[PDB]
């Protein structure tokens, strides 16, 4: 696509003054140059690049209805995919850190970036924060004189500290609540009573919508000074409906897509996590099968894994699926239906966010 | 000391604050709110509250020479505990990252957060990562209306930066520049070639002295509205030249200072640190201490360590730092003198950072 291309070169200009400024001002050698260029790139690129095109997208829907020179049009794109830049950054420092958290093997096709034999897991934790700095090093740089600095900062920390209070919701999600204490090695749950629709809807939430979805689209609002324009809490509500099920998606496809197609190899049944499975699985089993997914679940043993895997296939949670989705197209479409009142334009944004996120096979 | 009571009821003030968010607006459970009370505390508190003391300091300064309503007074100083406190949440922050990248064992006379039983390692990165977004909350929350947010805001972003940077040099310091490759698992230095006066300053320049002298001094400057009555270029260079002293003193007391009084147990031997004693050893030994240092050091054994040990002992290694001391001495009377030029009340208050930093025994 002609409009990915664009916000790469993009990507070329920021990482071109990041390095620049790395040389120039903070007495960086050409190998540590070097290195964290590597390192942008293994970390920042090879996605779907799906939270920058969405802001983008929002831009792009605005000018298309919206008097302005030509300068200024080219200004707001360039707004957009810095912008988009920022939050691919924040991501990438989410992904960078998650992977050790999870002991993860491979993201994008690639070993996982703490994997590589030239980084291990005490280079990545810093090179994970590295590229948080950046983001905001992009912002203060970009958008020192723009009018949407101080709304987009603040957002943008909000969205960052939800996405870590989620990662502590979602690292702990195995222990019991009780139990929990610095100072005890946590002992994974034997009763699951906290793998309900409701916990497993406050972990997703935070760790997952708020940047995934409201970032990028509050983002696309600001660079184009439409934020005024919006009804704010159905913009809230839709981002964290879609990323919601986004989440979803990704739990599923953890545990039933080929690592060749994911571009990951999954951990969540290893890890013990409260993914859609298993809260879906204890939602409808019976006494026999939840002891047999208690026997099994949370255990790196190949063939315990097997078990817990046999145990959703027979389960049939591609009906528990297909009601989800059913469910969450109804509740988007009524959001959608209700921003068209307001902003039309943002609404048809919106439908494309979720279009495409609805048609996503990785 | 009463005025570090005082500093330390505004931490129970942020704190609290903190918490009652995270209950009121993140969905907490007590539980994990808890677990995060005792994090703050374990990797906040107990330190010296230097860099935080030295912004109150600054602020304390300037009030006693300036002309206020007693409420304007209480709001200046309350002020300026709130940054210290972000900064001693920033510092927090890569205290734990950093304990999991040096493999550290005691922190303050504790075990290092990671190593608290139900904390490890995946947890407490996210933790790590909690601490500083704690930061730029607090200052949001507390500074949302002051006029200088966006300084303070530009500032601290650029001292955060530099630290990760630095601790990038700090971490990368045992390997050759020429063979750093991501892709290849990096094999020590043989030559110690970039053990160096000069790499050793650019190391704890970026590491060290933005965050725990530039950073407070000049925060202290922005809560009392004194920026605009320093010489920044002469405050940058005292913040430099103390803050490379501090860590200076750090990487002496790693090796000679008892852990009952440190509070830390030394690593940097064994993880083969370009620290002082390393750099001033390599500039004085002779061929055969050269070789002796060569085949023992960056080893965790600890015979081999011990070797390492009596090497420096040999070395007369304090005369060296009698004269790096003397010599800094000289440098930063000289810029407290020219100081005084235009703000004499500064001056004063750096002149207390360095009496407190040169007479510090951990
Ligand atoms: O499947 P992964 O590992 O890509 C994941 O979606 C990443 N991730 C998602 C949300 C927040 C985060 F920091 C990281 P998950 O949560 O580990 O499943
Ligand atoms: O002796 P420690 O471990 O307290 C240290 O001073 C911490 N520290 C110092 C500077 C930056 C940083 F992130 C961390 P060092 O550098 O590991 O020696
Ligand atoms: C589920 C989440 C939020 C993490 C994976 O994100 P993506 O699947 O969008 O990652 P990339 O395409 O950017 O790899
Ligand atoms: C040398 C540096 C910068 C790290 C240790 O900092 P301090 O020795 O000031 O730490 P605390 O008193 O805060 O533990
Ligand atoms: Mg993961
Ligand atoms: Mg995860
Ligand atoms: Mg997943
Ligand atoms: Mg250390
Ligand atoms: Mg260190
Ligand atoms: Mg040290």
């Amino acid at each position: 696509m002609a409009s990915m291309e664009r916000f790469l070169s993009v990507y070329d200009e920021v990482q071109a003054f990041l390095l620049d400024q790395l040389q120039s001002k903070y007495e960086i050698d050409p190998n540590r140059a070097r290195y964290l260029r590597i390192m942008m790139d293994t970390t920042c690129l090879g996605g779907k690049y799906f939270r920058g095109m969405t802001v983008v997208n929002v831009a792009e829907g605005f000018l298309a209805v919206t008097q302005h020179d030509e300068a200024t049009k080219e200004r707001i794109l360039h707004d957009a995919c810095v912008g988009g830049w920022m939050i691919e950054f924040l991501q990438a420092h989410y992904l960078v850190e998650d992977d050790i958290m999870d002991g993860s093997v491979m993201r994008r096709g690639k070993p996982c970036w703490y994997r590589f034999p030239g980084v291990t897991t005490q280079c990545a934790i810093n090179d994970g924060i590295i590229l948080k700095s950046w983001t905001q090093i992009m912002a203060w740089h970009y958008f020192a004189d723009r009018p949407f600095l101080k709304d987009l900062l603040c957002l943008f920390q909000k969205v960052d500290y939800a996405t870590a209070v989620g990662q502590m919701y979602d690292v702990t999600s195995m222990c019991d609540s009780n139990k929990l204490d610095p100072e005890v090695a946590q002992p994974m749950t034997t009763d699951f009573a906290e793998f309900t629709p409701a916990i497993y809807k406050r972990i997703v939430k935070y760790k997952t919508t708020f940047y995934t979805y409201l970032l990028p689209l509050v983002m696309g609002l600001f660079v184009s000074e439409a934020a005024a324009s919006v009804e704010m809490n159905l913009v809230e509500r839709v981002a964290h409906l879609i990323g919601e099920y986004f989440q979803v998606q990704d739990d599923v496809m953890d545990c039933f897509t080929p690592p060749e197609q994911l571009g990951k190899v999954g951990t969540d049944i290893e890890d013990a996590k409260c993914s859609w499975l298993a809260v879906t699985f204890l939602g409808k089993a019976n006494a026999a099968q939840v002891a047999e997914f208690k026997a099994n679940y949370g255990d790196k043993d190949p063939a315990k894994v097997a078990v817990v895997k046999r145990l959703y296939s027979e389960a049939n949670l591609q009906a528990d699926f297909a009601a989800y989705e059913a469910e969450v197209v109804r509740e988007v479409e009524s959001l959608i239906e209700q921003l068209k009142v307001k902003s039309p334009t943002f609404a048809e944004s919106v439908a494309v966010v979720w279009e495409k996120t609805h048609k996503r096979k990785k």
